[PDB]
């Protein structure tokens, strides 16, 4: 049993819920909150951007160190770092970003990454202003991850297409 309120299921593993990844994160401060992040860890907006803020810039603070000292990430990779004020630790993964042409392929690579973590809080990745098509994003997570996986989608109506539409 866990704190996970409201989610419906969609498979043995994978729940779904409307909701404000930063204020989901807030009220069950879970293991583990996914940053849909970029290779240079600059997190300046979408779901990067909503969580630095609220952490105060603590986020960005501690990613510029990091990568001071091992350089960008790799798509399709991630790292762990500090969950702040909003999880025990932040698990930064690097989907595909469509608008930069990066190979779609790639997202089951970073979806991969989850399977590291037995519980997590994820938004679904290479969505929203990284360009891809949702619908598929969540057919890959399902397809990938076998851990057990709570995924926050902010728009209402993206979120009822999301269910309606899941085979
Ligand atoms: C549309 C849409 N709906 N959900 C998401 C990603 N997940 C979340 N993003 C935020 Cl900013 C807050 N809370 C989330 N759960 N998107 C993407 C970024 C454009």
């Amino acid at each position: 049993v866990n704190s996970f309120s409201g989610y419906l299921k969609l498979t043995d593993n994978v729940y779904i819920k409307n909701a404000d990844i930063v204020e989901e994160a807030k009220k069950v401060k879970p293991t583990v909150v996914v940053n849909a992040a970029n290779v240079y860890l600059k997190h300046g907006g979408g779901v990067a951007g909503a969580l630095n803020k609220a952490t105060n810039n603590a986020m960005q603070v501690e990613s510029d160190d990091y990568i001071a000292t091992n350089g960008p990430l790799k798509v399709g990779g991630s790292c762990v770092l500090s969950g702040h004020n909003l999880a025990k630790h932040c698990l930064h993964v690097v989907g595909p970003n469509v608008n930069k042409g990066e190979d779609i392929q790639l997202l089951k690579s970073a979806y991969e990454n989850f399977n590291q973590h037995e519980v997590l809080l994820a938004p679904l990745l290479s969505a929203g202003i990284f360009g891809a098509d949702p619908i598929h994003s969540l057919r890959v997570c399902v397809d990938t991850v076998r851990t057990n996986v709570y995924l926050a989608v902010f728009d209402k109506n993206l979120y009822d297409k999301l269910v309606s539409s899941f085979l």
